[PDB]
Formats: structure tokens, C-alpha cells, sequence
């Protein structure tokens, strides 16, 4: 019945690390371009419009199984069925993309980093870094570094042979945590929550929060930041300033009356914003002007 | 007449996250009569290998993978089928990524190093899915469009025969960080500070001329600049009177009222709008001004 033969060089990978080895299996392919045979593959049959070409969109790194079988009618009405089993592997990209305004660690907090070197094992590969820490997590590497305004220079080597083989040293730059905003956490009209900036705000809305609360504007970045101890200012019938000191990050009984008795389109001010990052760093944060509404 | 076989034929059995792993599936008749000759870069393979031909990388660069397969085709005749395949060496290499610094900003160009060790920059085309990805240099510049959304990069190598996906990275696209609002003042040794509320002496408040805006970050060189502002001042009734400026510097209003100010007396900076190379303007925080 074949009417095609053809050899066939099928790779395990067409770029391969130097010390690793080629491997490429040679195949004759002797077939029937006339057929359009039933295949089923990895619980499900593929649609005569594939044309017997299975494809699957590699996802994360491993080990996937191929497996199912062919059939088709003979030309005599009997049927022939043939089971394979076969098994492709997904790996990391072998190209580095890095924007550059991203090469940054932060002291206080664990900066996950994939370290990935294809052709070796997550094993046979060491990474060490020269500020602070870089142990193993899972598939995944956490640098806690020490020194900030200094470099943190990632070391990694894999071995793979006589001489230990030194595989990247990737520069990177040490930052202390960035300074969180104040805020003042509100429910709208319809209950959403909303973090106001200040300028205009109602005061039902105002002693709903109990507080101040402190946070960066990004998402960059997902760190706790808490307000340690604030300030308000008011204003006597002297035009002096009465600055009132808090209970935390609430509001204290002697604010709390201030505000109520305060009234509508009357100016305060948080002032001596104190808010403590992770690494435990107290940090003067800027000020903000509350209208009532 | 000889025994049918399944053959599982890919593109490729290693394939990177991002590319599509491809298969052709098909019947092949295989002859159990004899077995075939497999001549590949000038060794003929052992049956032992079974198929399997494997070569140790050594030096980088792009080797061939050129042979025949030869069988006897039933007419006393052999049949010859010859292929020619290429393999590439690369310097050996490791990617470290820190995975939560992912973000590219819009309004400004994302210096991206794209880099595949052992080939040449020729060689390597990358493309976004959001904004422009030009190259300058030695490097890529990434130019997203859409903020709160993601930028996908695709590093190829492309090449003979096959085009081989390198790398498909996730980005997020965010808006430039907004500035933080200071006052320029020289001490009495003529040092630069720059002060960001509480205490200040009168002089000093009277230079440098107005507001000035900005971030810290050495990574982020960008600048920004002071659009409008407020000062807020308090009378003796307790009344609040808010003076705008000209630009960046105090209006001659906003100047004489400072002027009057006894020492202890609190005046502000609110609202201070800022733009940046986005050119964005923005509504950034407020300052308190205690005289000294
Ligand atoms: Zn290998
Ligand atoms: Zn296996
Ligand atoms: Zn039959
Ligand atoms: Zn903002």
C-alpha cells in the first residue's frame, strides 16, 4: 500500500549546550499520503482537519507523556490498530530577557529568582550570592540581600565534568524598601472600597476608617507597610495650630471629638507620618490634607 | 509482507515554555527482513545505537547533521533515502531572572537585554505584543502602549529549517512612579538639601525659587517637573487662605505672605501637580512648612 518513503533526523533538541550531547534518532517513514487514519492521542481523537499532527502549547518545565494509538481500514475491511507511547520534555527558554530598570533586590524581603540553566538538572547546578542569602525554595532561588547601595553579584556554576564550569555572573543592584504613601480607607455610596489621596472627603466616611493606613501606589512590589505613630492638625479661634497626637495607627479620643465637632469644608492635616516596612526600617512619610464633606 | 508500525515523529523532543510542541503521527510499514543502513556524518550506525545517533558539543557554532538510510527494495534493488538536519552549540549559559521584577513603563524607553549566549545578535528577533520592541545598540527598547496590561516578549532564532522559539517573557505594563515634592535650599556652608516638610528657616525658604518634584531611583533617570501648586495659609480668625503660584515658583503674593510669617507659623503645599517624560500630570503629596 505505501506509495512515500522517507528518512527522518528527529532531534531530542536542535541547540544543545557545549559539554552536553547531541542525541537524534534516524527514522524510515514508509506511509500511505492517501490515508487519513483515526488517531487518538492523550484522550482524545484529533479532527481530520490536524492531518495526524498532534500539538500540545508547552507550559511549565517537565516530563509529558504521548500516548494513545492509530487505526485505520485496511483495504480488505479489516481494521489495523497500532499503540505508541512516546514522551516530550518542556524546559526553560535558553534566552535571557532582562529590562535592565528590573535588575534590583530588596533587603528585607525574599526576592524570588529563577536560576535556569539548560542541558543540567536543578541539582547538579549551585548558585551562590556575594550579599546576603540565596538558598533553594522548590524549583526556585530567594536572595535576601544584606548591603544596600552595594551589588549583589549571583554566581552560578554546574560542574558537568572535570573542572567546575562557571555558567553566569549576573550584577545586581541592592535597594532598601521604597517609602509607602498615606491613605485613608473608605467605602463609597455603594460600598466599594477606596484609598483617598485626600483632598475632599465626608466625614461619616472619615471616622468609618478609624485611621491612617500606609501602602505604596503600585503592585510593583506587594509589601505590608504600618503606620507606627501620626499627627493631626486643627485650628483655634486664635489662628493657632493645635497639633494632637494619636493612638497608633487609630484615631485618639481627643481627634476623634475634634473631627466631629470640626464641620463641613473645615481643613486638618496628618502630620509626622511614621510607617514600618518588613525589614522594620520607622520612615518619615509625607502629609496630607483632609477637607470635610 | 512485513509488520505495521506507530511512529510518533516530533520537530523537536525538548521543547522551551512558550513554543508548541509538534508531532506527526502515522503508520509506517516496516520490513522485518532485513534491517536498514543508517550512514550518518560518516559512521555507519551500529544496530546497538537503534536509530540513536548522539555527538558530544564541543566548540559553539552550527554543525551538520547530513546521512543516508539505505534498505533493499524487494527488486534487487537498494533504495537510498538520504536527509540533511543541523544542530547548534552554544556557550554554556544560566538565566537569572528575579521573577517579581517584571515591569516595563510606559511613556519612556525599557532598555531590555536580550540575550541568547552562543549565537550572534543577527541572529535573535525579538517581538511585544504591547507597544514597539526596536533595537538600539547591543540592546532592545521596549515602548508598551496599554498600562494594566501585559507585555508578552517572543525571542526567535529562526534559522534552517525550523523556526525555534527562544524565550516568552511576562511583563506588566504600569504607569511612571509618581514624584515626591521638595524645596531646594543651600545650609550655611552653601550645601544642597532638599527639604521634604517639618522645620526651615526663612532665607532658605526664599531660595530657591518655588517647588521642585521628584523620585529617587538610579535606575529610573527621569525627571520631572513642577507644573502648579498652592500654598495654604492661616490667618488670626482661623480662616484658611489658599494662594496659587506662578508655575514652579511662589507668586509675589504667596512670597510677601511668608514674609509676615513669625517664627512657628504653619503654611502648606497643596494640591502640587507634577509631570514627567510621560508627559503626565499628576496630583502628588502635600508639604508642611514650619518657620524657624
Ligand atoms: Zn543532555
Ligand atoms: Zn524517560
Ligand atoms: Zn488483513
Ligand atoms: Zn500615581
Amino acid at each position: 500500500r505505501v506509495n512515500s518513503i522517507t528518512a527522518q533526523v528527529i532531534p531530542q533538541s536542535q541547540i544543545v549546550m557545549s559539554g552536553d550531547t547531541y542525541k537524534a534518532n534516524i527514522v524510515l517513514s514508509s506511509v500511505d499520503t492517501t490515508q487519513r487514519p483515526d488517531v487518538f492521542v492523550n484522550g482524545k481523537l484529533l479532527s481530520p482537519e490536524n492531518m495526524g499532527l498532534f500539538t500540545a502549547t508547552a507550559g511549565a518545565p517537565g516530563t509529558y507523556p504521548v500516548k494513545g494509538y492509530i487505526e485505520m481500514m485496511g483495504n480488505d475491511g479489516v481494521k489495523i490498530r497500532r499503540d505508541f507511547e512516546s514522551e516530550y520534555f518542556v524546559t526553560e527558554p535558553m534566552a535571557s530577557v532582562a529590562p535592565t530598570m528590573m535588575n534590583v533586590l530588596y533587603a528585607g524581603i525574599d526576592n524570588p529568582i529563577n536560576i535556569a540553566v539548560p542541558g543540567v538538572a536543578q541539582q547538579n547546578v549551585s548558585a551562590t550570592i556575594n550579599n546576603g542569602t540565596l538558598t533553594r525554595r522548590g524549583n526556585l532561588w530567594i536572595a535576601r540581600p544584606t548591603k544596600v547601595g552595594s551589588e549583589a553579584i549571583i554566581s552560578v556554576t554546574a560542574q558537568s565534568g572535570g573542572r567546575t564550569i562557571q555558567m553566569a555572573k549576573t550584577t545586581l543592584r541592592v535597594r532598601a524598601l521604597p517609602d509607602p504613601l498615606p491613605y485613608i480607607e473608605y467605602k463609597d455610596v455603594q460600598g466599594n472600597t477606596k484609598r483617598f489621596k485626600g483632598g475632599r472627603l465626608g466625614k461619616r466616611e472619615i471616622l468609618a476608617a478609624g485611621g491612617i493606613k500606609a501602602a505604596l501606589d503600585d503592585d510593583l512590589l506587594e509589601v505590608n507597610y504600618t503606620v507606627v505613630k501620626f499627627q493631626l492638625v486643627f485650628y483655634d479661634s486664635m489662628g493657632n495650630s493645635i497639633p494632637e497626637v494619636s493612638d497608633g495607627a487609630s484615631f485618639s479620643e481627643r481627634q476623634k471629638r475634634q473631627i466631629q465637632n470640626l464641620g463641613k469644608g473645615k481643613r486638618f492635616y496628618v502630620t509626622e507620618v511614621i510607617a514600618r516596612g518588613p525589614d522594620g526600617i520607622e520612615r518619615k512619610i509625607p502629609a496630607i490634607e483632609v477637607i470635610v464633606n
